[PDB]
């Protein structure tokens, strides 16, 4: 599914993130 | 357009970067 | 070929990594 490396996440709330933390969506990567 | 997360940028000079700072180009990501 | 930016690598053993360090494979990015 998803993978959190340091501050960057390669589900959002599952790892403590929210879509105000996503930084890119391929048509994701979240960061905080 | 572009998005700078810590040291990594997901325009270059707009955010203080130059192409000697890009690290990948999908056919970008800059880092310093 | 490959490019190591801080903790993130955009060959594995060439830069001191192993596939237990890869975090994404586009069909790579390693991290430690």
């Amino acid at each position: 599914q998803a993978r959190l490396c340091d501050r960057t996440l390669y589900m959002l709330k599952a790892a403590g993130y929210e879509k105000t933390d996503v930084v890119k969506c391929n048509c994701a990567i979240a960061y905080k």
